[PDB]
């Protein structure tokens, strides 16, 4: 997944 947070992953 496309991760926009840097201190957690979110898919975007």
């Amino acid at each position: 997944s496309t991760c926009c947070g840097y201190r957690m992953c979110v898919p975007c």
